[PDB]
DNA sequence: AATTCTGCATGGATT
DNA sequence: TAATCCATGCAGAAT
DNA sequence: AATTCTGCATGGATT
DNA sequence: AATCCATGCAGAATT
DNA sequence: AATTCTGCATGGATT
DNA sequence: TAATCCATGCAGAAT
């Protein structure tokens, strides 16, 4: 056996995603590519780790909009600032395969 | 099958780790309490993936210093140049289980 | 207000404890004595420090093995090692008050 | 080599602590019966190791007050926020030996 | 030549 | 004091 | 044109 | 009547 | 009353 | 233009 983290997408925090609201909106195209599939209105809990062990809890969720959904990350507001990271920088998404684990981290903008 | 991510330890990065030489000073606690144990100066070539897949393969070796030892990773200036790091950043290495793949980050300077 | 470290137990490690399976196997009249009470043999996660100020969150479970149980932590093999625990050496256990938080310690043996 | 925490004394945040001025009222016996003493009012920097393995540099010092003195930690503000505490809840100091090093932990309030 | 590379030595700071 | 640790110095070996 | 920083000062709250 | 600490607060320093 | 949170729905942006 | 996406606004809800 040998393990092998594969980067899976990325975010950079607009506004709203920072904080008080608490929600992150997934790019749905990487929501549904990369994360769970969910037909369910308020969808499944997501469980994704950082490099240092640190684990947060979110719920992976969807709003119906329009025809289509729109994917967030409700539970957000700990993790991005216990991570101190405020808007317009970015969050990223990658995966420990075999067994497809979710790690997240974080770059800060580039100036 | 459940993996998880445990933290090993931290280095932030004197002059010398940085520096065009080439070489890490690794802290004696740290480097026996987590990394593998080795006995010959000579020492093994550890790999260490972070976040964004990129694997470095450095080795990780010890110097005779008075009679203890002094442990040191070496190669790391394509892992220092790449995720751009100066001194006093610091590099962190956490460990993934089953399998005790090595994975690093990074977090930069305050100021 | 001032701490105090109350010692609960030790065991001497079997060459089954740590290793590749990663289980350390407690004397049911301890683990009931002084770790919280479980019902179902899932049991619960557990947080214990080290010797060394590490926090690390093990599985503590049984498996009913006849009508009696036996009780075992998992995910400890990175941390014996850190403490450099070989088998025939000796974990110990031991508690701080007030708040009753566990410290997961380690003397090595007479030879 | 023996390996050994020992804990030296707790304090509840205050909204003052927990808040973002970012310093830290070390109750002053506490303060002079652990810390490293100090003469003069501008403090010394301070090295304190989180539970996960993280250092942190804070300033040690004191303002005089009345006759006697009165003892802070400057820039806590990332670290308390790191640990997700808030007002109420409970920070730990240990000194881990060999190396004399300060470890700071927390448990958040009973509820 | 003169520079870089290797392996250990040494010394300032801290326990 | 006495001891330890680690950032860096600095002598050969090698470009 | 504030906010944050400082270096305390004051006062509520325990004995 | 003491003392200790959570917080007020009034200038200085920094947007 | 009057701020917080839920779940959308509107409309600028970016294919 | 055509269709979405996504940043954010904003009413019934809920504290």
């Amino acid at each position: 056996l040998n393990l092998n983290i594969v980067p899976l997408f990325e975010k950079t925090l607009s506004a709203s995603d920072a904080g008080r609201i608490g929600r992150l909106v997934l790019p749905k195209a990487c929501a549904e590519a990369y994360f769970p599939p969910i037909s369910q209105s308020e969808g499944i809990p997501l469980k994704i780790q950082d490099v240092r062990g640190r684990e947060w809890t979110f719920q992976f969720r969807y709003w119906p909009n329009n025809n289509s959904r729109m994917y967030v990350l409700e539970g957000v507001t700990p993790c991005i600032q216990s991570m101190m990271l405020q808007a317009g920088d970015t969050v990223t998404f990658s995966r420990v395969d075999p067994g497809g684990k979710l790690i997240m981290g974080s770059r800060k903008a580039a100036n």
